């Protein structure tokens, strides 16, 4: 059966184990069973290493699915996807090293907090990343870092054993990412696990010609706008039963809470179209022979910001009309709520990431090196 | 050649025209003609009477790139191929009289001021209706009214000839839509000429299945979705160049305006986006045997008044950040702002207009016969 | 000496045990005993039982400062001080029976929940009320219910030690508060502890000729606005320092936080202006023989919730600029937010609350008993 | 009798000849003639040449009552009272030849658009100069522009007499301030008619230690204001008898009207409040030694720019909601709208404005010399 079909399951399974997956701060054994079998977590891995090579927008789709049933779980996919395509930058050897076979589940992240000196056979990497997102689930870590005098970053691909990993993840929501802080204590990393993603990837193929950078932002996307349905879901269902002591009209029944759930409504498909409507232009040109203009990168990245903000506004709406319902740590909007306003921090996607893709809307110098 | 390569042609002589357009509140002959001789003014209108049948979003496509042309210009084609649809609910005597052959072009107002008494054959009708657009180019006014008794609103298929045109369209904005008050003063129309909306049209092909109130509002949010990517079509050109003469920065150079143009371009990119999708998905079960249902015709309306809402969101945003150059009468933002704050107190796709949408959301009960 | 002064000194004090305040979900008893000493509890209470009888903008503004240093410490102060004008409805022997000399600190939940039926020499009563902020140090409550039938609540003073006090508040903010749920069960209360705010006060002074439920909405104003006022000195500390990539590109230095600090400040600063612009124009006419006028109440209730949503406005505004920080449990904003935006779903200061207030401004019937 | 009796009374005429104010671009002669009698196109003006050298405050609330008559009247109250203080920088002979025995009507444009080349007596100036307010009825325009080679610019007190007046003030609002062109063809003035605003007044009392560039800011505040307060006031008066066709309900008994009137109403008090509250600080320190402090300059701009733009959208709403009401030229609300977005349009007031009070409320490095 078709991968969106296996998502809207584990999504199911996802909602089911949310108040665990928020009380641990990571994703159930089985839950991460489940996501793996159905390939989930490798999904964007090229076929050399036994993975369904996602297209993009089939991927996206599955994060949103899930982010649904549990918007941890949903970013635990999102970075999963993400990292699972710098599988495809690493030479034949170390891949199939890391990920042959069906093997490894990567995280990843892009501030380049490393330090990387080089030896004889590699570098020796040391440094401190925070937000490694699904670390608890995943085998490999790509980590940004500098190699020596390089001013231009590169990125090391990591045995979460050789990392310690701090309890650092103590946040208002995404708890079930379990995104803490790694360290790498002058770690040696052979030089076939050492690349630059601006010299582009050794898979050659379309889903390594989308714009990298761009399927990380809509990724962070994909989480939220699935959040932002679940949290219209919930109000939908409250305003119907909700009654007041003294005025019994139902929430459902206020004139402003009709227009408001029409507005968030509308807000939500729209960003939502917007969304896999730039992700398939994208992926049409990803099928070309040059790399996927400036002008599309930007699109992705104005869509991604859209939607991650456009979600955030939703949740608060949403968690307002429900009142006093949903101060309480039993309400299912209360999480929805963190979980919105903790994804709006990502630096791929929040308020200053609109500033660049307004520069190349406006013709102004920009530097595009990671649009 | 496609309709769509006429209808954007027809957009830059519209916008040539534009000043003239305003100054006399009426399209030019010449702007009435080219509309003519492509087709738009009838694209709706059924086969039978020598007209494209134009499928539902390829026609609001045409009137949206007219509007970006000129807004005024494209509100005509809006209200021309909105009215054309009633062609589709005429017994075939009087649609041949008057739409036959090619011949006919239809204004309409759905208000039903008038109030009509039953005689030999037919009615005697009187009222007074406003906002009757494109009266200057049209033949034929669709007008609601009261029959008798009747609690249920009908339409009078009326000639120019037998109305009083007054002279009321002194407007901020649309002027050249010359959308003036029509006045019946005891006019015999035929019964053949009488019809109920809610009984369905005479012609049972997919448009006219397609819903019928959702047409008329999504081609008011056609209009104002043209209108404003003129509208940031402006401010990029005009933020080019601008240079404060007190600071070392144009306008396009400032962090602010930047953030700006790519709010702007991402809310109206999603509005559209989301406007064409339903229009789509309508259009897809308007060819199955049941009628459109209630949910499909109530994503019309959020969309139609998403669309109007957010095109004058961004019509001010881009007006605001062009600051002093924008408030002179030779500023093209001054129009697309003023037109686009005339579109938005429309009855179809104004902020109450969200209200039932909400209800039939949160399955509550609600009178859906004008949904 | 002056009471202005100790507010502020129990603010930092209340700062300094925040966390425990939070982690406790009740104010620490020596914090407890600070703000006893002060008066702070008993502020309103009228001079017959050994209270300042303080002014109801001095209160407010005692109300407003001990917020700022912890949202949940202010709060407490608010609900005393609102539930403290009740004193001033008790019969001079069940006065001094229960705040007489000193004594007593109160609470008070106004929504009739409880179902007393008259037995003799005075009711006996049975309810579940939520929210019953400051009880964990209050003496007596004052919940209402409605007695027999009548269809016009009541309200009774109960003593804690009389009540079930159930562990329900596990809550997104305002934790210290200790907001649980109090059950009665066929609780006993004498006549002279059982009256009508609609008949008005015993003690006939200026204090309490102020409206009872306009100080009421407006003391959670005051809790927010000093929140709000918190967030902005908290997000002005952090950016002075937050620097990005791996060197100097501060978050001070770019313009849209220069441009939010601004409309930040701004708008909190006019919400203050007019919170306490209107309470000194009520304070004034409430020394006149008349009652005092349902325009002025009006504008009690319109600036209590204009200051609630701004300040929410406010904190999630610099809550946002502080990104990746603020998500994280130690960080002073994260808490800030949480307790923003838990203050908003109270009922006095919701946007439902803007409805009647609106009523009143367009000069339509309106039930305005509880403005 | 009190100025601002006199300002009321005045603007009662204005708003009964604003329909002329705005057909002819200019205020009547009996206007004018009322508005110099009562003192208010020179209040500001030094004891010295024959005029009231009125408090801050007084001078703004007078600026305001006349905008609510009509938005032109008041900009110019505006423009004047901002003008007349430079009278307080002359020396003392052309303050006489200018203004003496309560002659001189000023005009003013800060833009330093002037070169000037000195010579022996004084200095040759040209230029153009847009945005002249109220040109029509002064004697006098202070005029920026640049002495020689200097990088600080200057001011010049020309006599409108020597300059051509072109007729360039065709814009959406603010008609009647008549806010033209004007150009200076080789203009000799003597050096006794130069100065820098920076060097601070001759007349050295606490109206002119006022912060002058604040008092320009908010003189734009004070306009804008009252013309919002006149645009909530046509709404509520339409509001009360709006009933549309099948509506069932007046406009104002729709909740969305009501909430979003106790909105407006709140938002725009709260500006009000803001902006006088900061006046009177910074007057209190006017009376002080040393200059008035940045952070209390800093206030006065961000409280001007609030009430411009909270102006902004209390008129935006009142026009929404009056529908198709407003759309006509023959509402008031129209005008009040245009208005409204004319002067937000001002550099002291515009979204811009907001950046450098940010960068003092962060303590970062700024030029606070026009402040
Ligand atoms: C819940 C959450 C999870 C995140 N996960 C990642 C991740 O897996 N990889 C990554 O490069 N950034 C991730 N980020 C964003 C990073 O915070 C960012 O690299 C950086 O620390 C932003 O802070 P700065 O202003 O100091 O540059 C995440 C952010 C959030 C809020
Ligand atoms: C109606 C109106 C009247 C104005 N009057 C004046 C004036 O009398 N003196 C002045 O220095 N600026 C005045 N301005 C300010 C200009 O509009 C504003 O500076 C301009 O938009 C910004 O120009 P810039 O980009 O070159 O800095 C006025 C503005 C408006 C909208
Ligand atoms: C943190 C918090 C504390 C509150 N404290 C009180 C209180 O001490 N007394 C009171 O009448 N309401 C208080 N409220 C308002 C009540 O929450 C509100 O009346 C109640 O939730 C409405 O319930 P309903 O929707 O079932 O009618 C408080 C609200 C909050 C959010
Ligand atoms: C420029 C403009 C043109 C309009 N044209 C039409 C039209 O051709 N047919 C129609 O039924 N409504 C049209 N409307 C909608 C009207 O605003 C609305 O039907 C009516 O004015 C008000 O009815 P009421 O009395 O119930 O408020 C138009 C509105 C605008 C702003």
């Amino acid at each position: 059966t078709e991968i969106e079909i296996l998502a809207e399951k584990i999504a199911r399974w996802a909602r089911a184990r949310s108040a665990e997956i928020e009380r641990d701060r990571r994703l159930p054994d089985e839950l991460v069973t489940r996501l793996r079998e159905a390939g989930l977590l490798r999904a964007t891995m090229p076929r050399e290493v036994a993975a369904p090579e996602l297209a993009p927008g089939r991927a996206l789709r599955c994060a949103e699915a899930v982010a649904r049933g549990d918007a941890s779980a949903g970013w635990c996919v999102s970075i999963a996807i993400t990292s699972a395509l710098l599988v495809a930058y690493l030479p034949a050897r170390s891949r199939e090293e890391m990920f042959g076979g069906g093997r490894g589940v990567a995280a990843g992240v892009w501030a380049p907090r490393g330090t990387a000196r080089s030896v004889d056979g590699g570098v020796v990497v040391s440094g401190r990343w925070p937000f490694c997102s699904g670390i608890n689930h995943a085998d490999i870590m790509f980590a940004g870092c500098f190699v020596d005098d390089r001013q231009v970053p590169s990125v090391v691909a990591l045995n979460k054993d050789e990392l310690q990993v701090l309890d650092t993840w103590h946040t208002l929501g995404l708890r079930g990412t379990g995104s803490h802080d790694c360290v790498a204590d002058d770690v040696f990393v052979p030089a076939d696990r050492v690349f630059s993603v601006f010299d582009g990837p050794i898979v050659d193929r379309p889903l390594y010609r989308f714009p990298v950078f761009g399927f990380f932002a809509l990724s962070i996307g994909a989480a939220a706008l699935g959040n932002a349905r679940a949290a219209i879901d919930d109000l939908v269902e409250l305003a119907g039963g909700k009654k007041g002591l003294g005025s019994t009209r139902t929430l459902a029944e206020r004139s402003a809470t009709q227009a408001a759930a029409a507005t968030a409504e509308s807000a939500l498909g729209a960003a939502r179209a917007l969304f896999y409507e730039v992700i398939e232009a994208a992926w049409q040109v990803s099928h070309d022979a040059e790399a996927v203009p400036v002008t599309m990168r930007n699109r992705l990245r104005l869509a991604a910001t859209h939607a991650v903000r456009t979600s955030a506004d939703v949740v608060r709406s949403m968690y307002d009309l429900a009142g006093g319902t949903a101060i309480y740590d039993n309400a299912p909007l209360q999480r929805r709520f963190r979980d919105a306003f903790t994804a709006t921090a990502h630096f791929q996607v929040n308020e200053a990431s609109r500033e660049l893709p307004g520069r190349v809307l406006l013709d102004q110098p920009a530097d595009v090196s990671m649009l």
